[PDB]
RNA sequence: AUCGCUUCUCGGCCUUUUGGCUAAGAUCAAGUGUAGUAUCUGUUCUUUUAAUAUCGUCCUCUACCGAGGACAAUAUUAA
């Protein structure tokens, strides 16, 4: 279940870092240009130097490209038939009766039997 | 077995959905006839008399101009 929007965001950032695959000669050749800051603490000084290129920015705009459609396939719309029984008038009220479906559908459960079989018992 | 595409079924999101209050706010009813508007169907224009109304000249008043009177036919409709 749901329970929690940090949760979805753990598992989704398992995903997206699991599918990542690290470069060993732009790590290599970072580390040897800088040297000792290359394993900065929280204070180091390289906070403001950076410039990336064109590569990696255009590698972050695909990935994320791909996560807002990963992102938009999140609720997949159910078929609609129209064999059943409608008890709506409206385009709200198809839903409005569906959540009316799923929380009081557990409890009543003898008066639909009591319309299905004639008003009786 | 694994990876990818396409049918098919299903689960979770689906408050993304009923956006107040008071004396359930109150009450609980109709027929006929005319007038107006809209739609559909059918078929038409351009190239004498009766009634009503009112530019020129002359006269008077006031400071060429303005007002008032009179006179000279004109317009409409029908055969």
């Amino acid at each position: 279940g749901f329970s929690d929007y940090a949760a979805a965001q753990l598992r989704q950032y398992h995903r997206l870092t699991k599918q990542i695959k690290p470069d060993m000669e732009t790590y290599e050749r970072l580390r040897e240009k800088h040297g000792e800051e290359f394993f900065p603490t929280s204070n180091s000084l390289l906070h403001g130097t950076h410039v990336p290129s064109t590569e990696e920015i255009d590698r972050m705009v695909i990935d994320l490209e791909k996560q807002i459609e990963k992102r938009d396939k999140y609720s997949r719309r159910r078929p609609y038939n129209d064999d059943a029984d409608i008890d709506y008038i409206n385009e709200r009220n198809a839903k409005f009766n569906k959540k009316a479906e799923r929380f009081y559908g557990k409890y009543t459960a003898e008066i639909k039997q009591n319309l299905e079989r004639g008003t009786a018992v």
